[PDB]
């Protein structure tokens, strides 16, 4: 291994510039299984990782566990092998009463509710999502018929109160959280989801091209339909990656 | 009027939706002259604003004035008579050594150095344009033929110190923005300019749609000043593209 | 030009070491047309300028245009030429009951709430008008004989949510400024403008002397005078 | 379930109210296999549980994975389902010289380099240990003989600019953290690690006690086993 | 005098290495009083400083005012002169309800409400106690048999506004500090005082153990101070 | 008694309605001597205070102690009791290399340095003092011709780190002020002090007026530790009389 998490070397990517990376290590083998020569790669702690190919390229599914420094990690060292490009795959729910179950968001950038994100840059500097993978993502959800939503998503480091959750033990939310839900709604903010700040601000920061695409599982204003939101969330990702190549 | 300080009334935009907003007024005749039927408006202060025809729809061009003070009142008053989608162009000095002179600059997003747009939205909100509109100006910068950039930005509140320039009276960079610029390099940011902050943070937080897109009319990096002034055919350059790229958004 | 922005030479300053700096260019020629020998130097952008005479010295009249941004490159472009005192004169909406309109301001100090003061000062230092200056106008306001009153001034970077005015597009104010003119109220801050804090904190930190005076015209609860204060205390620090 | 992520009911307890939580899920069966009839509850994702008892009371081992936003919905979880006392096990490098691998650590409280410990708590709030549990672990590594270090620790929520590290990718260091590990080293933290800030913040506030035990296993400037016997040890005496 | 303001040298101390800090000059003596051999060693400003021995072993007890600021004074110049281990004893008032006056308090940590610490350390820097201090603390309120509680403290610039008092002059409490106290309980912050958040700060990223014991005399939703000092010299006997 | 530190009742301020204010306990007698009737009130902790009479009016001397915590005490009590304008009397260590030892510094504003000011204001909030206590003081010093400079001064909450004194135990000063000296010396702050910042503040944000006058002790561009005073005190006083 050339990396001190997970367990891959160089040669394991066969020269892989694109990375899929989605959170759960389960779901890794449904993405490869939708590429070419899928074959299982490594699994570590949170990171399990596959290769497949498209169109004779190389590429690579990952997974970056639950937040920003999980996330951090694997985007860390997948750059050292290699990786370019990061496309996020992940179903999420949303804030705002427009958007519906089974829609599809693209993030264009994130709320910066996380504290991994100022290891790679301050507060000032925007999450934002690459241009090129933005519009790969946001072409292939309409070649597939889906209703998109291209905007900001609010990645916190927490899903209970920084998500305004009071559903919990204490039933507290602390001040700066408090109100917080229908300011970000007020604000145009699509969804909450825990890893796209670090994500988006660690690769806008360091010369590599990342992005996010997700399928809206519930509406928090308001079974197998989940499973094909995810089976299309997951088709749009990779066709994406297609056009990244 | 029906705005405080534009002097303007609903009825003079005709229907408008969308505005190119320059920050020299000086500059809003000439981009309206690549348009049809220009008709100046008014000029108030800051704000000289002129109405022209793109493929026989209403579109506006007013000036927002230097830094995002003067800027979100431009906004904020146009998007009360109406406006949605707003395209600015500018000019800019690159602080990348691979980024030339008369290359276009599209914006993705800006490094918030600034204070208006937080008076929209605090810190941890990002201040990125609009999809639909960096869309239109990637793509128009193509129908155009331009060398173009795409990326993050560094809008700061001065031109001089937040720019980590030394050629001052006092000579000195307050403690905040020493060696600024070379971490913005390294970060991978394109340019410095002073309005997009505040623009895409207001308009992204507030469902108005933004574009950003300049011509670089000098490099920090680079020893030689931009070729006289005809160099700066860069302006005239950067405005073809914005005006290209509103067409796509009618 | 010996300046990017102003389109001015260090000769077309004739001398001057002073400067009126209102916020609008189209009253520039107004404030010079009280003094001697006025005459247009340039026009560019939101900076137009003239230059007059005072008491038999040269003097500057430069507009900054809305805003600390637009105003830190005014200041520095003409420091760069020589100026070494700065005298803003702008209009101003009070948030005191008792601050009726057509009364005059004097600004001590500004609540910051801006950000290109920070591109000179940290936040703890504070945005205050040089001693001087102050002085001039105090003065200068009993000359001219005029409602006056000398106090804090808020510094805001928007005309609308900063001044927590909700009459706008999205009607909103955003959590740092919901509820914010009643704190400044509570505190004494007499007004809000647009321009002092950076004015104030860029001059304050960086040797050059600064003042700020406006004339009311609205109470958020209810020229030819500021500016005569303002050119009278001009002629009490050339 | 009665909760959302892992997998368990408050009936799969027993009654427990206490939780020895190491990140990660390989070492929770190793730490319940070291008490009474250790049984497996659940495992989704990185929350792999297991219930165990010791001395007549039953306990449960949870994995929290790594980094605080993981960290935050276990313990949270936890706590819904009745645990009140959280017992931190891990391994650990360190920034001093006089910390030699073999060494037991133990965090009296930490330094907030990470950002769900401010979802709890504002970042003047203290990220401190419980004194009892702080009590019950330094007993505990005092019985065996480990040689310990009661201290302050760095809790960061990256692995490498987090802990200044120019090994990288980039090989660029945020200005935040330029030139942070000295800092931190001559204010005499003992080490990093990533979950600490966030479970001693979150648990301060709200009610739960916490402690955290770690083994040194490597030193920058320069016994997992052990470790793992004083956090049972500890467990022993808080139940 | 060979330090600024407390105007003790190095010999007055006798090799003493651990210090009493109460804030009241006046409370000096009467603790110094409970030891061998209390000698007065000087009084400038709000420092007052005495010498006792303490089972054979020189102590001192030296006040260190009201805030933050004037106790990283007294710390500081203590240090310069030898000083290691530094126990405040303090009378303090509860912010719980479960707390009743003439409970001892002893303090891990302390929220950060001050700003003398961001002197010592960036806020992210835990303003807690040493463990060796805390324990002895502990051990001599349970051999004296008192109440006690073990906890956070706030710790706070102000009396008035920063513990939100409004039967002040103005009557208002800046928006930072409006309606903290509910939060701070809710979070289990068992006082307010004003002077740990400091000490503690400075003295744990500087290399000195420092603890912190307080006697409840008032408690806001509602023998003491001699059970407070009298802990802190057996606590301070454990230390030694 | 009254207030809850000070040990005094408004009877006591015999109708005073400014108070002469230094830090040290042991110098409001000083201070009270300088003037008519003077009369000890009350030694309680840092806060011993005097009262006197200066052209046939009261006037208070109230030691405030080191710091914005223990300044914020005495200012809100005084407040409470009747005190509407605050003149503070303090030493300080000059920044610059042309300022004296024994020059007297009248301060228009502070830089925030501090943390009780945080208690009244938010931290853009200016810590400027009063136009006619200012006025005052600059006339004061005028009238005697004392070696003055007003301007701005840094306060801190601490009188080693904070103000960049090396000279210390650790040696060390936490990054927020590596190198501040220098800038605020480049900013043209005057001095150092420690309670200004929290005085101005309080004052200024509660409608009450508030001067500052200090004397230089030390240079710090030269040393850090020291090895005219009378003039920042009658310069207090003959300030204070104005503004009866
Ligand atoms: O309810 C309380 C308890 C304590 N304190 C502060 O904590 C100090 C502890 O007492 P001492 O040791 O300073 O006398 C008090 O003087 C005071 O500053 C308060 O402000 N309020």
């Amino acid at each position: 291994s050339d990396v001190f998490h997970l367990g891959l070397t160089k040669n394991d990517l066969q020269g892989a510039q694109l990375a899929i990376v989605p959170g759960d290590p389960e779901r890794v083998e449904k993405i490869a299984a939708l590429m070419d020569k899928p074959v299982k790669l490594a699994s570590h702690r949170e990171f399990t990782s596959w290769r497949a190919e498209l169109d004779g390229k190389a590429v690579i599914v990952c997974s970056t566990g639950i937040g920003g420094p999980s996330t951090s990690i694997a985007v860390e060292e997948l750059a050292q092998l290699g990786i370019r490009t990061f496309l996020r795959i992940g179903t999420t729910g949303a804030i705002q009463p427009h958007i519906n179950v089974g829609d599809v968001l693209v993030t264009t950038a994130s709320v910066r509710l996380d504290g991994a994100s100022l290891h790679f840059a301050p507060m000032e500097f925007p999450a934002v999502a690459d241009f090129a993978c933005t519009t790969a993502l946001v072409e292939a959800a309409k070649s597939i018929g889906a209703t998109t939503h291209v905007g900001v998503t609010a990645s916190s480091d927490t899903f209970y109160p920084g998500q305004e959750r009071y559903d919990t033990y204490s039933g507290r939310v602390v001040r700066r959280f408090k109100g917080s839900m229908e300011e970000w709604q007020a604000m145009g903010v699509m969804n909450y989801e825990m890893e796209s700040a670090t994500l988006l601000t660690m690769c806008a920061s360091q010369g590599l091209r990342a992005g996010m695409v997700a399928g809206v599982i519930v509406n928090r204003t308001q079974a197998e339909t989940m499973k094909q939101t995810e089976s299309h969330a997951v088709k749009i990702v990779v066709e994406a990656a297609r056009r990244l190549l």
